[PDB]
C-alpha cells in the first residue's frame, strides 16, 4: 500500500501510495434565514432580546519553492453571488421559490444557478407562536442564530471552517446530495465531512425584506485517485574535518507531488494539503503545475530531460525530516545524531552525513538537544544506496549561496569559473 | 472610482482610487467587573458554581520585501497600564470613581488618563439579590463572565479579535463616542466596528479587591481619507525556443501604498490591510515609510529618481496574478493560460509572455491545472502596451540569481561582466 | 534581574536574565468518556436528542535562519497511541480498569503504560436516572461532551490549545500531579496552566463499545531554570551623501538563546518562544542546537571560534526592533527617527546610522510614518560603544546580496576579488 524509498545519493525521500482529492472549482449555495420584523410567560422576554439584538449586530456587520505559487483570490467566486442579491427583486425572487419548501432551485439574473436553501424558518415561528415547549423550540432555533451571528462579527463576514451552524451535517449532507456532481464525488465528500468545511467558506451576505442570506463556498474535486506522492528532503553536505570548507547542497523541489491531466501538480506547502488515511486533500490554488517529468529527479538527479532545482550553502547545521515511513537525518559537526526505540533506547548513531532509517522499530529520533517523534503508519521503507552528489563538487569552485537555482545553474556557473583558469596557465 | 492599469514593460498593475484608513497609535481603556467574593430555589445553586469557576479559572490565569520590516511589540502600550493597575490604590483609585456610574475617566498615577467602563456589576447584584425572573438576569449575567473566562484561558490573556463579551456593541460604540479623538475616526469607526473589533486587543490584567480588569486596546486612525492603491506584481520572462535559456525579471515592490503625510507608507504584506468598498484598513507597523517618488516606477522603471526593486532568476514557471479588477497571467513553457467566461467558455488563450485581462466580461482564469475566479467588482481598467524589458537584457551576462537587487543594482553587475570582456579581446 | 547590553559595533542587542521552559518530549493520556447507546418531562426530551446528534457527528469525525529548522511530526507521538486504541480489546482494556474509579494507568498491549481518565460517566448517569435537580446535571453533563464535539468537529478531530472541555482544571492540575516527572516540574506546569494547555494536543481517538476516546499529549519539560537571552539584530549600513552608494550588513542569528546540556538551544522564531515573567517557555521541534561558543558573536563578531552569521545589501531602509528592555533604531536617509515620552513629547531625535534607546524614560518610538510602544519592563540597559563595523568594508569589493552567509564567506569572497586586480596591475 504506502511504500517509501530513500535516496542516499541526493539525500530525499519520496512516499507513494497515496490517492488524490484536489479542489478544482468551487459551488456556491445561497443559504438563507428568514426572520420577523418584531417590535413561561416572561421566559421569552428576555430570549426574543436576543433575537432583536443579533439582528442589530448584523446589520453593523454588513452596512522551499512557495515563493512561485500565484496569487488568487479565494472568495472571488462567493462575493460574486452576494453582488447578485444586493439587486433589487433578487431578494424577493429567492423568497418567493422558498415558499412550500426549505430546498429550491432559482435561476439568478446574471445566469446563475445557485441551490438556495431554507435551512431556518424564524419568520414562520415568531408570526405563528409568538404573538399575545415551545420555549425550548424558540431558545433553540433562536440559539442558533445568536452562534451564526458570532462567527460573522468575529470574522468581518468570512468563516471558515464552515461551522455545523452555518450548515448543519443534515443539511450539509443533504447539499452534497442535491448538487450535480459525479457519484465518486458525492460519496468521497460524505465520508469526509470534516474535510469539506476545513475547504469550504461561509460568507455573510445580507439582510434585505426580513431574509438573511449567507453563501456557503463549497468544494469541488475534479481530481479523485489519481496517484500522489511527496518529496522529503533534507540537506546534504560535506565531512571534512575542518569546519567552514564544508559545502552543502538541498534538492528544494520539495513537497506534495499529484498526477493531473498529463501534467503533475505541486504543492510546495506540504500544509496546504491533508492527509486521510491514503487520501491526500489539496487545494490546487497553492499548486504549480509541472510536466510529469519531475519525478526523474528522483531516481537520477542528474537527468538531461528536467532541470532538478536544488540550493546551495555552506552552512552544515543538523537537522532531521520526520517522513511518511521513517526519518531523513542530516548529522554534522559534533552533533550527537541517534535514533531510539521506545522499550529499548538508542538502537543506531548517526555517522556524519545524511542517513536515513526506517519507522519499522524505531519510535523516536533525536538530533542534538532535540526529539523528534516518527510517525508510526504501517508501510514498506526502501534504503536506495548511491554515492552523495556533493562529493562530486571541487568546494574550491562551487558556488556557496545559490537559492533559486538547479543543477545546469549551478554546473554553467561552475565552468566559468573554469575560465578564469584559463587565463591562471600563464 | 476604482481604476486599474497594466504594464505589458513591467509586468505590473496599479490599483488606485482607494481611501486610506491607518491605525497610528492605541487607545487604552480599563473595562472592569464588579465581583462578589461569596463562599427555582436550586436553579441558582448550580449557576452561583459557574461563578465560583470562572473566578477560579481566572486567578489561575494571571497568578517580497517583507523581511525590511520593523520588530515592534503590539501589546507594548497595553501592557504599560497593567503594570500601573498591579499598583496599591490603583485599583480603589477605580474602584472609587466607578461607584455612582458606569463611565468615568481615572487619572492614574503615572499621569495617564484612562476612560474607565464598568461594562457588568455582579457585585451590586449577587449582594443586593443572592441572598437567603430574576435567575434569567443572572444566568445571563452570569454566561458573560463565563465567556471572557473562556477566551482569555485558551489565548494565555490576550484577545483578537475584542469579542461582544469582552465589549458588547453598546458599549463599544460609546465608547468610540466618548473617546476624544475627530468627528471623522468617531463615523469612521462607527460605521466599520468589526473592523475595529479585528484591530483591537483584550488583554487580562488583575482580579484584586473584588475586581476583575481587562484592558481593552482600541486603534487610533491618524491617516484617513489619503489616496491608496495596490500593486500587482508577476514574473516577466523571455519567451526562447530552448528551456532553461530564458532569464526571468519580478518587481518586488509589490503591496498596498498610501500617501502618508509627504511620504508614502508601503506594506509588503497585503494581508495586513483590509479592504471595505473602497476603504484600506492597514496597521502602520507592518509599513515601511518610503519617498513619494516610489510611484515613479509603475510608469517608468528605469526612472533615475527612484531605483526600482527586481529579482531575477532562471525558473520560467507559469503563474497567474488575481488584481483588483482583472488578472495578471505569466504563461511560460508548454502551459495552457486561458481565461474563461461562465456560461460561454474559454474566450482568450494566452500566448507565451506575461500578459493580462480585465474582469468585464471574464470570469475565471486558469492556467495550468489551476482555476482562479477573477474579482467581479466594478471597475474600469487599462492596458498600457509596451515592450517588455526582459527582452533589453543579454542573456549572458545577466545574474541568474539576485533577489534583494534592484535596476541599478543589476545594470552595475552587468557592467563589470562587461570588464571580464576588455580582456577577452587579446 | 533582567538586563540588555547593546552593541553599536554590531547593532545588535542581547536580552539575558532568563529561565528556560523547554517542552523536550510529550506525555500521552488516554482521556475516556463513557456513553450510554440509546434509542420537567419533556426537557430532557429535547436535551437528550443533542446527545444522539453529537454522537451522530462523532461517528462522522472518525469514519532569519528559520529554513534551516527540522521537520517533524507533532502529534507523532499521539498518533501512535490511536492507532493502539483501534485495536481489539484494547478498548475493553481501557473500560474494565476504569470500572470502580475514575483515574487509573493501564498497561496497553505495546509496551505503553497510560496514565487513563474518565472525565464524565453519561452511561453510569443515563441508564440510572433517564429511564421510564437531576435536568439541570444533564444539560450540564451533556453541554460540555456538545463542546467537544465541537472543537473537534471544525479542528479534523486535532484541538490545541486543549480547552477546559477536553480537560478541566480540576482533571488537568490532577493529571500534572499524578504523572511521574521531577517535583520542579510538577510545580512549574501548576503555575503556568495556561502555557501548557497552549502546548497541549487534544487528539480525537475512536468510538466503540459505549466509550468515547481521545488522546491528549501534555509536554515535558526536560530543561528547567537554565539561562535564557534572546539576541535583537537590525541592519546596519553606512551613512553616505549619494544614496545607492551605501551598503549594509545584519546579523541573521537572532532568535531566542538557553544554555541546553552543554550546547545552546537556538530558536530562530521568537514566536515559538513564550516569555512569562523571567520565564522563556519554547518548544525545541523549532529550535538548533548550536555549539556555546555562538554567544562569543555578540561582544567580537570577529572571533575565530565561531562564523557569526550575516547577511548583506544595498537597501538602506529605516527600521526599528523594539526590544526586551529599550529599542534599536537603524535611521537611514531622509527619514525622521525620534523617541518620544509620553507627557514630555521628542527627547532624541537619531542621527544616521543604527542608534539605541533604553525604556527607562521613554514610552515611543517613531521611525517615518510608524509609531512603536516600547516594553516598558523594569531593567537596566548598558550601551557597549563601538565602531561600527560596516566602516571597515570597501563598497567596491563589497558582496551586495548575501543572504546565508557568514563573516568568512564575505572575508573570503572579498579576497578573490582581489585577486582579479593582481590582474590589473599590467
Ligand atoms: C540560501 C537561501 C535559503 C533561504 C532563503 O529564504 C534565501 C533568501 N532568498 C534568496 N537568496 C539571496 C539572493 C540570491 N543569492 C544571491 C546570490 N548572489 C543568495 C542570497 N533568493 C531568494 C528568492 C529568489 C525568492 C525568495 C527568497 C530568496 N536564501
Amino acid at each position: 500500500n504506502i511504500t517509501e524509498e530513500f535516496y542516499q545519493s541526493t539525500c530525499s525521500a519520496v512516499s507513494k501510495g497515496y490517492l488524490s482529492a484536489l479542489r478544482t472549482g468551487w459551488y456556491t449555495s445561497v443559504i438563507t434565514i428568514e426572520l420577523s420584523n418584531i417590535k413561561k410567560v416572561k421566559l421569552i422576554k428576555q430570549e426574543l432580546d436576543k433575537y432583536k439584538n443579533a439582528v442589530t449586530e448584523l446589520q453593523l456587520l454588513m452596512q522551499f519553492l512557495g515563493f512561485l505559487l500565484s496569487v488568487g483570490s479565494a472568495i472571488a467566486s462567493g462575493v460574486a453571488v452576494c453582488k447578485v442579491l444586493h439587486l433589487e427583486g433578487e431578494v424577493n425572487k429567492i423568497k418567493s421559490a422558498l415558499l412550500s419548501t426549505n430546498k429550491a432551485v432559482v435561476s439568478l439574473s446574471n445566469g446563475v444557478s445557485v441551490l438556495t436553501f431554507k435551512v431556518l424558518d424564524l419568520k414562520n415561528y415568531i408570526d405563528k407562536q409568538l404573538l399575545p415547549e415551545t420555549v425550548i423550540e424558540f431558545q433553540q432555533k433562536n440559539n442558533r442564530l445568536l452562534e451564526i451571528t458570532r462567527e460573522f462579527s468575529v470574522n468581518a463576514g468570512v468563516t471558515t471552517p464552515v461551522s455545523t451552524y452555518m450548515l448543519t451535517n443534515s443539511e450539509l449532507l443533504s447539499l452534497i446530495n442535491d448538487m450535480p456532481i459525479t457519484n465518486d464525488q458525492k460519496k468521497l465528500m460524505s465520508n469526509n465531512v470534516q474535510i469539506v468545511r476545513q475547504q469550504s467558506y461561509s460568507i455573510m451576505c445580507i439582510i434585505k425584506e426580513e431574509v438573511l442570506a449567507y453563501v456557503v463556498q463549497l468544494p469541488l474535486y475534479g481530481v479523485i485517485d489519481t496517484p500522489c506522492w511527496k518529496l522529503h528532503t533534507s540537506p546534504l553536505c560535506t565531512t571534512n574535518t575542518k569546519e567552514g570548507s564544508n559545502i552543502c547542497l538541498t534538492r528544494t523541489d520539495r513537497g506534495w507531488y499529484c498526477d493531473n491531466a498529463g501534467s503533475v501538480s505541486f504543492f510546495p506547502q506540504a500544509e496546504t494539503c491533508k492527509v486521510q488515511s491514503n487520501r491526500v486533500f489539496c487545494d490546487t490554488m497553492n499548486s504549480l503545475t509541472l510536466p510529469s517529468e519531475v519525478n526523474l529527479c528522483n531516481v537520477d538527479i542528474f537527468n538531461p530531460k528536467y532541470d532538478c532545482k536544488i540550493m546551495t550553502s555552506k552552512t552544515d547545521v543538523s537537522s532531521s525530516v520526520i517522513t511518511s515511513l521513517g526519518a531523513i537525518v542530516s548529522c554534522y559537526g559534533k552533533t550527537k545524531c541517534t535514533a531510539s526505540n521506545k522499550n529499548r533506547g538508542i538502537i543506531k548513531t548517526f555517522s556524519n552525513g545524511c542517513d536515513y532509517v526506517s519507522n519499522k522499530g524505531v519510535d523516536t529520533v533525536s538530533v542534538g538537544n532535540t526529539l523528534y517523534y516518527v510517525n508510526k503508519q504501517e508501510g514498506k521503507s526502501l534504503y536506495v544506496k548511491g554515492e552523495p552528489i556533493i562529493n562530486f563538487y571541487d568546494p574550491l569552485v562551487f558556488p556557496s549561496d545559490e537559492f533559486d537555482a538547479s543543477i545546469s545553474q549551478v554546473n554553467e556557473k561552475i565552468n566559468q569559473s573554469l575560465a578564469f583558469i584559463r587565463k591562471s596557465d600563464e
